[PDB]
């Protein structure tokens, strides 16, 4: 679900995925179009895409369980959809922590014209 995205998120990075990752460029938060801003931009792009291997699970709202053996986030196994929400969740979580040293505060509440064009997943 959303809210567990965030609380993994938080255990990665340190931010709150509000407002730090809720509005952040073009991809995160909203997604839509354009060409990612950044890598971070582009851990959502893949989120995005990630989630839209999906189209018959439902992100926002389906739990999923994980647990952490040392460091490691492991998915637990649920439903079919919660163990590839988590695995996109998962993945996005290690990508915004990976890419933490380029995060940059100047793409919080990007505006949305200036992101335009499809690019596809």
């Amino acid at each position: 679900s959303l809210l567990e995205f965030g609380k993994m998120i938080l255990e990665e990075t340190g931010k709150l995925a509000i407002p730090s990752y809720s509005s952040y460029g073009c991809y995160c938060g909203w997604g839509g179009k354009g060409t990612p801003k950044d890598a971070t931009d582009r851990c959502c792009f893949v989120h995005d895409c990630c989630y839209g291997n999906l189209p018959d699970c439902n992100p926002k709202s389906d739990r999923y369980k994980y647990k952490r053996v040392n460091g490691a986030i492991v998915c637990e196994k649920g439903t079919s959809c919660e163990n590839r929400i988590c695995e996109c969740d998962k993945a996005a979580a290690i990508c915004f922590r990976q890419n933490l040293n380029t995060y940059s505060k100047k793409y919080m509440l990007y505006p949305d014209f200036l992101c335009k064009g499809e690019l596809k997943c």
